[PDB]
């Protein structure tokens, strides 16, 4: 029962011993965060463990880092850890390998372009004004605000409006058809009881993707298929894509939904759970709240309307969602797939191997940031804004394989603060967790919910 | 590929021949009904096919079935086919085996008592006005009304308010919690892929019982599970169950969930689906439609209230019924696992063989029956009751694994008819589907819905 | 992936804590025997561990085991753990399970009795001619003898002879296509990388199955089927089988196959490692050698042939096979799936749990065996043989399941014996293990194999 | 239970209806031979079917087939269709892929060169006289010699001296260790139980790789692995493998305990086939027996000793050795996996269709050949050595993957022949199979073994 366990004592490289079978998931008992800084404090940069009979080798040296996510992309670290059982889910770009990546990404880059962005912000504009009234309705009747279903409700009625043209208050609307579905795309808990069978068991993903179960539930997808095929029979993600294919080989059908999925997957609890957090920061930090209302009344005078220009004029507001996203890197960690022999950096890696850089852990090394407990949003200012080491604050990830999504997810949630900033105030509860505690779960996330009081301005 | 395939062509009983790996699978893509009718046909009165590598010895001769599903039931037929993956649904009644089966099946008789079912017929006769204001609004307005949906919705009416003591118009409000889960509830399509994917590799379900993949949603039984945690903890099965523990051993906690759980699937498409088969009949039949709102109006004068007593007293509403029931057997087919060698009636049936009585095409044998294709309720009346065989006709099933909500699923279909026929006439449309077509999938079901004129009267 | 494991804290039994998936097993590092004497001391009387899932309920009082062995096997306790996968040797009487195994125990018990086994004594006496002269050439020779082959060949000279009427010097004659297959006829070890992998997976089995895969090797089967149709077409095993076909059913034709290769497999390595611990501890307890030679030479003086009425009269030659059998019972443990719920001598056992006795450890048990580490054979003499309890010193285990072979195993290494030190004597060698190291693999067996020296009398 | 078998009917490539799970296995009961020439007569020259869910492209134009085998190699068609389970024969340079095989393809190249081979005549020469006296104790008797044995036993006596320095006569030392394993290496029959259940549910490979089942026994690796530890730690392939590794990454040790595997399975059972097919043509063609014969005797007057130059020399052996594997290319097919999407001569091939050129049908192609049911040696003459398209006849394949062992291969059996027919000459007997009939199963092979006269010259 331990196929490459002494690859990483034969190659020198240090780390927990495995137990057989399991590797070292019993260590996941306190979640990735927790496992991953315990390495970095004991091991030092570089390390190896076990994922069942999967070898992961850990990194956290930024010259190492940037030729694993940037240089050697194409030709070594190209694939995330393979991920199943997937379906037709093996044409989202997110999930798929090697060249038909390469076709996708380049198929759909002029779409997360700025200025396909900046014709979308109206849109997403509009489900901000959803998202105060929603809100308002909340802060009249005194009662405290749980942020998840209110935030969640808004990045719904974002996602859908952006990459189908479908107009819901979801919150208002729980109902429509297409509200159901949607909010059953969540993304994936990795120590939940299925996900941890996968690891120890993956012989078993073969039979599940015959078996024809998805991890993108078969349901879901089926209703969103045709709804595709209702809305193409007939300035968002959907149009864009489909002009994209009156023209690499244009991207089919199918290939089409799929992407349009995975940008749900990857973008609902994302933005959902960046926006909670920061209201958390900014209510249990009343002088940052202050002091980015005030920024925000400065550049637009009247609680006027934010635009693509007015939102990146706003700078203590970026230095608010750059430390956040630096406490919280909602993905934890970066993985590539090591496809053949290498040494990156004078050290051997042999194929096989995932490739791990612990965000989480970097992002809160001690090391790297002084106080690496607090939040401070100065760190990002344009005075310290040079010191920061672009591998090792890395909430999107670096190089071509990056967050496709990620000048859309930064634009999407600072339209979403600055009106809710300009219209309410948040200050805590006495059930506001204090401090807030993650989940030891394999999702970035609070323990219990955030829940805040608001007032109107 | 071909373990026990040469079993039948050894003991010398007539079949189809079979493939490897797939038995006589190919031969399901016109339906078990359709299937069972054609080696009715071909090879007589027994005759054995392959599930699989699953041997089947199908009988259609009244002696013999009584033999195995009343005689030698506890010592040869006990159980129905193994039947997963299930979970801790294990526990149901309907799946559990042998001793613990009989356990539970004691501990629950006397729930299903004429005595418990009179005392039941209130709450039952409520919906019923929920399910007529909920018709009113369909027929005031000129419109089609497609029966499964308001029938559909009314058997969800009764079976929370009858095993959980829960009040819901599911129709008026389609989104308290309860609502949604209880309504992916529905009976499982054996030739679906999945099923299917089941015959051919029985050898995935323990993969897939440890994988913690449950075919009752391991979601849908979470949300019921906790939530008769509140309601126990704080004149229906759930309470007429709790009393059942206050004392074989008295029902557990999770034995008790488990049974509300498959009475919700054992009840919930079966009534539904035939409620609408007799609508059908009805509405195709106008002269029987007139002679039965005439029965009703005698018996109860000026719309009035039906009762327990006055649901007995109408003997054309039963024949309507039974005769409907024999078109229609939703089960199709009755089962049981012949657990040891044994000769039945002359005829040596070895261990391990699925014994199945195929009810929906003895309902359907012209040898029993004259014009077996007629919707004639008039083989049930006092006069022809006698000359019908009960092992021919058992739409419930005999024996002491029988139906154990028969005297309720047919009380509760009679009183929903009752105040139907009551204030409603039904018509057909044009699109009404003439002659009904039976959906070829492993559901009796028809293949397009059933949608007729609701006039009031 | 801790499917009850729980369930031994909730009844209140200790033991060691289980990992998930694996339960205890990395506990069997050093070997059963090893790890059943630890619990024993640790947690008392009564203990329960996981072999993956599996739970197991050890139990050490002897009215326990009685009525575990004896009173309740019929009832509760009838098979032995499941075991595959096994193909066509699932109708192997040790295999074979409830009614199945009731009516081959029948079939196959008037083959082991008195009667019969006197008959058998001139055969199994020619090969201990064969085993004496195999030997002499070995001892005329100085070099030192490794008994395990000498003993080994003898051991197969019998089975052959016995079961199948064929009369083969395996030893010289190490091609004959007979001795190739039955010597690949080895007792199975539970601690090897497969077997393991097993106890893990056992929802692989039946996938194991399927794939035809066989731990009974699929070619020596194939070469035994039908060399016994050569056989049976044209006073031992093979003849007495076909006998009581001449008449329950009578036996099939594989199923008399079944038996035979299942009476090699519990007979060979079982045999070949008793008669080796017995002459080690001849050769490191040279006063006990002798004494028994000087029984030997009374009995049968002139180097007079072993008889069955000789054999019996001799009683040192008991107390010596006795007394190894305590120190190396070479099953270890006994096993009996818990087929209901039951309380026996008050303590509940749920259905589905392994109910284990520890031989070895009790064997070894300081607290009714005095110096239990001790060849010491007088424990077994006439004056002590009385203080003993049956269900502590079990090398044959008790009850109808117990070892159908017994008379034959104890009279067959008997007249081995006797034969052997009529005319040799064995004294140690440098390089023979003192003291004897047991193999921390699965089987009971020596590290090192025995080596000795053989001088000729 | 049909992943991509609309994959042939949507690009408008003809062929056989698969059914579901099966594919078209069923077709197979015939052989591969006589299931490809049916296909090639029914859907002319490009077809698909499905082994399983596994498409396969079949193509019969030799531009086509080069562009395959040669031009593309490197680039779309490196690798052959996934074998497992494997182990660590993973490292065989037949088994590996890709840039691992590419290394190993160089590393190996320079063991295969004429030069090599040149000096490896002697050792080879030495097993020609050990066959010969073993086929003169064959005819000296009055008894018909079944080749398959005393072929059999030369293929081995050189196998082994020629990679592993080891000098047996294995039909006259049956027993030597070495002897009994690497006769348990023999070609896998793809169309036997086993192998034929991989195709159908491949997904049970990772099953089988996990539990540490092989396919390449796991006995015979372990007795050979450390065989080679005693050889190496102490003129043959053996040797120039230790040498390339006295300095691509040098041939590592266990890497090189697989060549020497793989090179007995890809030598043992191949050549043992080709060497009986030839004998077998030359008794039932005594005219070209007498002829080649003449032939021998004229270039080595007096019973000479053949040597590598004396070999080239002899025109009509060539002629009849080739026009041996025209009837019978043991191999049947060549395969290659189309790792990319491409169109190789104006035809669309998807990503992980298998390309497959079906020899023995292209051999036996009435097109190409004038009657070729017919043993006609003059095909291969100089005169007509011309018309002979290199991409129809393929007994050892074309390109960078093609046998890497031929110049062996038919310098090994010429050698025999030589020897043989220097001494004696074969008749037929009347137990010879006349005519021929080739096993319907997964290996081209001889229905019945083939039994002729021999007699000495
Ligand atoms: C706060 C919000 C978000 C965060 C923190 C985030 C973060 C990330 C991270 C860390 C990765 C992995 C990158 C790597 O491997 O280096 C990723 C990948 C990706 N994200 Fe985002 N993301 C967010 C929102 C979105 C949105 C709104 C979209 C909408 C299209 C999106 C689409 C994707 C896609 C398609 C990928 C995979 C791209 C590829 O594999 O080529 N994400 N994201
Ligand atoms: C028209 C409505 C219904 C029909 C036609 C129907 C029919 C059947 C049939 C044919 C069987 C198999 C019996 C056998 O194997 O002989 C069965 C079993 C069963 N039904 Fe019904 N049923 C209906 C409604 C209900 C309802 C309302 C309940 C509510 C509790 C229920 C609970 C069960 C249970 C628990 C079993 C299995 C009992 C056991 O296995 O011991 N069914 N039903
Ligand atoms: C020193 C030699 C032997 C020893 C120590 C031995 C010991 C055992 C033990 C401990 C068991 C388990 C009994 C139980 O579960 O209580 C057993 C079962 C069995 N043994 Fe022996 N045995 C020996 C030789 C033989 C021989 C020569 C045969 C020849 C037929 C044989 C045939 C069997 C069979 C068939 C069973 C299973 C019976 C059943 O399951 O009903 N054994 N043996
Ligand atoms: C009559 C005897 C033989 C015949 C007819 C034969 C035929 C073949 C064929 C048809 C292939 C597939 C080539 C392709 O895919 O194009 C092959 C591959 C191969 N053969 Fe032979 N072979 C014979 C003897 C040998 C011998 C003596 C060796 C000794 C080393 C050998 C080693 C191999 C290897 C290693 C491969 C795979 C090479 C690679 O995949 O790169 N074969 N053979
Ligand atoms: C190496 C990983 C990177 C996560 O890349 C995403 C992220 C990250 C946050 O949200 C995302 C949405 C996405 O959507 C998509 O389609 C594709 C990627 C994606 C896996 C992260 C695992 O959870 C853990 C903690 C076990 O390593």
């Amino acid at each position: 029962g331990t196929h490459s366990h002494g690859l990483f004592k034969k190659l020198g490289i240090p780390g927990p011993t495995p137990l057989p079978f399991l590797g070292n998931i019993l260590s996941y008992h306190k979640g990735f965060c927790m496992f991953d800084m315990e390495c970095h404090k004991k091991y030092g940069k570089v390390w190896g463990f076990y994922d069942g009979q999967q070898p992961v080798l850990a990194i956290t040296d930024p010259d190492m880092i940037k030729t694993v996510l940037v240089k050697e992309c194409y030709s070594v670290f190209t694939n995330r850890r393979p991920f199943g059982p997937v379906g037709f889910m093996k044409s989202a770009i997110s999930i798929a390998e090697d060249e038909e990546w390469k076709r996708l990404r380049s198929l759909l880059s002029p779409t997360f372009t700025s200025g396909k962005l900046k014709e979308m912000v109206p849109i997403i504009a509009q489900y901000g004004d959803v998202l105060v009234r929603n809100l308002r309705r909340e802060a009249e009747t005194g009662k405290p605000v749980t942020l998840k279903d209110v935030f969640g409700a808004y990045s719904m009625d974002v996602i859908t409006s952006t990459s189908f043209g479908v107009n819901i208050d979801s919150l208002n609307n729980p109902q429509d058809p297409f509200v159901e579905n949607t909010k059953k795309l969540l993304r994936f808990d990795f120590l939940d009881p299925f996900f941890l069978s996968i690891t120890v068991f993956p012989f078993l993903i073969p039979i599940l993707e015959v078996l024809n179960i998805c991890v993108f539930p078969r349901e879901v997808t089926n209703f969103l298929r045709k709804s595709v095929k209702r809305m193409k029979e007939s300035v968002d993600f959907l149009q864009l894509m489909i002009d994209s294919q009156n023209s690499h080989k244009a991207l089919s059908d199918l290939e089409l939904v799929a992407q349009s999925i995975i940008f749900i997957f990857a973008g609902y609890e994302t933005t959902s759970s960046v926006l909670s957090f920061i209201m958390y920061e900014l209510a249990t930090h009343p002088d940052v709240q202050q002091k980015l209302q005030e920024e925000i009344d400065a550049v637009l005078p009247n609680k006027a309307p934010p635009t693509y220009d007015t939102v990146l004029q706003m700078e203590y507001l970026d230095m608010v969602v750059n430390e956040t996203l630096r406490l919280f890197p909602i993905a934890m960690r970066l993985e590539r797939v090591c496809k053949k022999d290498v040494e990156i950096n004078g050290m051997f890696i042999p194929k096989g191997v995932v490739v791990m850089i612990p965000s989480y852990a970097l992002h809160r090394d001690p090391k790297y940031w002084t106080e690496p407990e607090k939040f401070l949003p100065e760190r990002f200012s344009k005075k310290n804004k040079d010191n920061i080491d672009p591998y090792i604050y890395t909430p999107f990830g670096s190089g071509p394989r990056n967050c496709i999504g990620m000048r859309f997810a930064l634009m999407n949630m600072k339209l979403a603060l600055i009106r809710v900033l300009q219209n309410f105030s948040f200050k805590p509860c006495k059930e506001t967790q204090i401090p807030l505690k993650l989940s030891l779960g394999g999702l970035l996330q609070p323990e219990k919910p955030v829940v805040l009081k608001v007032e109107s301005r």
